[PDB]
DNA sequence: GTCGG
DNA sequence: GCTGATGCGCC
DNA sequence: CCGACGGCGCATCAGC
C-alpha cells in the first residue's frame, strides 16, 4: 500500500514497546497512528502533513521527516542490534509467552523455539500447545475452510441439544475471505442473567466436539468461556490440514444479541457505534443496551431479540455484516 | 505517545 | 486450603 | 501540566 515504510516502522516501534518496554499505551499509540497512515490515499513528504491526521503528534513526525530523508530510523537501528530485545519479541510470538514470561526466558538464557524445546519443563500447559503448534497459529484460515469447520460445530450443537444457537462471529461473519481464528458465540433458553446456569452447559459441546477428534487440546476450560484447538478431517488421499485456535464463549440468551453485534466486529465500527449511541442518549457494552437519563446516569437494560433491535433504539439504519 | 480536561 | 494479585489474551 | 488510555474469564502463584 501507500507508505509501506512508514507504517512498518511504527507497527516494529509498536511491538517493541509491547514486549521490550512493557508500555501498553505507547504499542497502542504507534498502531493507531500506523492505521490512519495505511487508509491514507496520499504518499506523505514531510512529518508536519502526517500531524495533520488523527493519532499522529509531534514526536511520530519528527520520526517520519527522518525515515524519509536518511531512509532507515536511528532508533530502530539500535533495537535491531540489540540480542535481548530481538529475542524478547520473538519469544512473544508464541501463544501464552507475553512479555513478563519472555524477559524471564531470555534473562535465563532461554531465546529459541530450539530452547524451548529443550526446556519443556519450564513452560505451562498453554505455553507447550503454543510452541506445538507455532507454526500453524501464524497460518491465516481461507473462508473455504471456515465454511467446512462452521458445518461441523453448528451441526455437532444440534446433536447435542436442538436448543443451541450457534453463531460464528469475527471477520468471517463480515464475509472475509480470510481469518485468524473460529469464534464462536453459544446460547440456550435455559441459560439467562437473572436465573442462573446447572453447569456442563458449555462442557457437553466441549466433550462433543472432543468426541468427533474436532478439538484437539484445551488452553483454558471454565463455566462461561473455552479456549483451545481444533483441526477439519484429515482427506487421507491429500495431507493434514493445519490446527487452528477455537473459542467457544457461552452467553445468556437475554444479552446474547448485544454479544453478537460486539464480538461480529469491526473495532473503528463499534467504536463509532458507540459514539452515536451518546449523541442520541443510550449506553451499549458487550451485555446490554441502557438508556442514559437527564443527570447522565444508566437505568435498567432495555430487552434485546435481535440485532436490528439495538439500530432501532438509536434510530441508525441497520448495517449488514458486509459493511461492517 | 497522543489526547483532552 | 483459601483468597487476592497478576499474567495472558481477546479485538 | 497531568491523568486516561479495556474491563474481564481463566490459569497460576504469593501470602496467610
Ligand atoms: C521516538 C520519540 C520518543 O518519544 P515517546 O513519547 O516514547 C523518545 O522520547 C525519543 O527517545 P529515544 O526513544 O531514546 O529515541
Ligand atoms: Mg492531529
Amino acid at each position: 500500500t501507500l507508505n509501506g515504510g512508514i507504517t512498518d516502522m511504527l507497527t516494529e516501534l509498536a511491538n517493541f514497546e509491547k514486549n521490550v518496554s512493557q508500555a501498553i499505551h505507547k504499542y497502542n499509540a504507534y498502531r493507531k497512528a500506523a492505521s490512519v497512515i495505511a487508509k491514507y490515499p496520499h504518499k506523505i513528504k514531510s512529518g508536519a502533513e502526517a500531524k495533520k491526521l488523527p493519532g499522529v503528534g509531534t514526536k511520530i513526525a519528527e520520526k517520519i521527516d527522518e525515515f524519509l530523508a536518511t531512509g532507515k530510523l536511528r532508533k530502530l537501528e539500535k533495537i535491531r542490534q540489540d540480542d535481548t530485545s530481538s529475542s524478547i519479541n520473538f519469544l512473544t510470538r508464541v501463544s501464552g509467552i507475553g512479555p513478563s514470561a519472555a524477559r524471564k526466558f531470555v534473562d535465563e538464557g532461554i531465546k529459541t523455539l530450539e530452547d524451548l524445546r529443550k526446556n519443556e519443563d519450564k513452560l505451562n500447559h498453554h505455553q507447550r500447545i503454543g510452541l506445538k503448534y507455532f507454526g500453524d497459529f501464524e497460518k491465516r484460515i481461507p473462508r473455504e475452510e471456515m465454511l467446512q469447520m462452521q458445518d461441523i460445530v453448528l451441526n455437532e450443537v444440534k446433536k447435542v441439544d436442538s436448543e443451541y444457537i450457534a453463531t460464528v462471529c469475527g471477520s468471517f461473519r463480515r464475509g472475509a475471505e480470510s481469518s485468524g481464528d473460529m469464534d464462536v458465540l453459544l446460547t440456550h433458553p435455559s441459560f439467562t442473567s437473572e436465573s442462573t446456569k446447572q453447569p456442563k452447559l458449555l462442557h457437553q459441546v466441549v466433550e462433543q466436539l472432543q468426541k468427533v477428534h474436532f478439538i484437539t487440546d484445551t488452553l483454558s476450560k471454565g463455566e462461561t468461556k473455552f479456549m483451545g484447538v481444533c483441526q477439519l478431517p484429515s482427506k487421507n488421499d491429500e495431507k493434514e490440514y493445519p490446527h487452528r485456535r477455537i473459542d467457544i464463549r457461552l452467553i445468556p440468551k437475554d444479552q446474547y444479541y448485544c454479544g453478537v453485534l460486539y464480538f461480529t466486529g469491526s473495532d473503528i465500527f463499534n467504536k463509532n457505534m458507540r459514539a452515536h449511541a451518546l449523541e442520541k442518549g443510550f449506553t451499549i457494552n458487550e451485555y446490554t443496551i441502557r438508556p442514559l437519563g437527564v443527570t447522565g446516569v444508566a437505568g435498567e437494560p432495555l430487552p434485546v431479540d435481535s440485532e436490528k433491535d439495538i439500530f432501532d433504539y438509536i434510530q441508525w439504519k441497520y448495517r449488514e455484516p458486509k459493511d461492517r
